[PDB]
DNA sequence: CGGGATATCCC
DNA sequence: GGGATATCCC
């Protein structure tokens, strides 16, 4: 399927290559640093061609944002069906020891999920799927092309997975002032297998559309999945 | 000097795999920020060596500055260098938080704020204009996500404005002007002392700033008032 | 854990 | 001018 093939291509290309730097028209090569700002940029760029090709095999079109700060990284769809869109977002995080617990920031919880047309390419309801391509990496002179093998890398053991956002979503925020949804805090395996805490995508969306911004307000409402469900049981009170 | 030299030392089109496949750039700003920083590190390190200065980047991620230069002899004469980028279709940059290291000497900074003697800003300005990969010899067919790019070096305090560069992330806003004013260093502050005092007492929201000051005129009237 | 840092932009 | 975009830190 579009999805099986997408995961297949990503895992293959990744388990194969390694980006080692940026290159100028003149042929000079600048190495990379081990900050997630760099690696994020790198991993997003490394994925766009693959996404494009797979999207093409399945007759989908691929569109990116025209203005920045608008979700998602890639919007796929078929013209003959402009309402069943797929949202693909590439998220990155790191690890020092291999197979350690990781967590991702999964997007704002006061934007497009609350206001159908807020900071999003297309109105929220036009998408039927929200996929996250997560990358996990381990943190470890200009150059000539003929040197492409000696340039050192600021990363190791790069792992990647694709999973539906709601599935790997957690019940705790990923950020404070930037009010981001936090993912589950787990091993790479649970992400692949989709061992999340929500039962449905409606449960996911409800919990975050009502999540209070601060622990003080949440202390009155709910601070976690257990209290959310109790909150529901009582009649949202 | 170290400064004129770097000024003097001062067309990337993709990332490359050790294999040799060239992955293009996205026409965005988070991309170019990363690009421009990577492009700068070599230049800075080459010039730094010339002057017997050590270059240290951060270990922790949310730690200013991008680069710390210094002679192993004079460890309290450190220089802070930070790369900032903006785009053109007058411009403005975000110049760093005004609630961190400028109010708390050792907060989110590689070395205690008191050990730095200069805070330089290397600014890049680009004019914003392929989902295929390419090969080394195809470099001439890859579409660029930017039409032009200007760069400048300047002291942080000289190009600082009186309005915040961001709300929830509380950044210092630069002056809102032409590239030439940046290079000219046509600021609004009279000194680095005034720049620091203005941003040290800045309130986060407008309502709180409403009974203090929200611009340079107001700050000056507030000082005369006896800082209240 | 949650608040708030890192950089830059938009309604 | 407040709050979006991505991810991290203690």
């Amino acid at each position: 399927s579009l999805r099986s093939d997408l995961i297949n291509a990503l895992y293959d290309e990744n388990q194969k290559y390694d980006v080692c730097g940026i290159i100028s028209a003149e042929g000079k090569i600048y190495p990379l640093g081990s900050d997630t700002k760099v690696l994020s940029t790198i991993f997003e760029l490394f994925s766009r061609p693959i996404i494009n090709k797979i999207a093409e095999k399945h007759g989908y079109i691929v569109e990116e944002p025209k203005q920045q700060n608008h979700y998602p990284d890639f919007t796929l769809y078929k013209p003959s069906e402009p309402n069943k869109k797929i949202a693909i977002d590439i998220k990155t995080t790191y690890t020092n020891k291999e197979n350690e617990k990781i967590k991702f920031t999964l997007g704002g919880y006061t934007s497009f999920i609350r206001n159908n047309t807020k900071n999003i390419v297309y109105p929220f309801d036009q998408y039927i799927a929200h996929w996250i391509i997560g990358y996990v990496y381990t943190r470890v002179k200009t150059y000539n092309i003929n040197e492409l093998n000696e340039i050192p890398k600021p990363y190791k053991g790069v792992k990647v997975f694709l999973q539906d956002k709601w599935v790997i979503a957690g019940d705790l925020a990923g950020s404070g002032n930037t009010t981001n949804i936090g993912s589950i805090h787990a091993h790479y395996k649970d992400f692949v297998e989709g061992k999340g805490i929500f039962d449905s995508e409606d449960e996911f969306l409800d919990y975050w559309r009502n999540y209070e911004r601060t622990s003080q307000l949440r202390n009155d409402k709910y601070n976690n999945i257990s209290e959310y469900r109790n909150w529901i049981y009582r009649g949202r009170k």
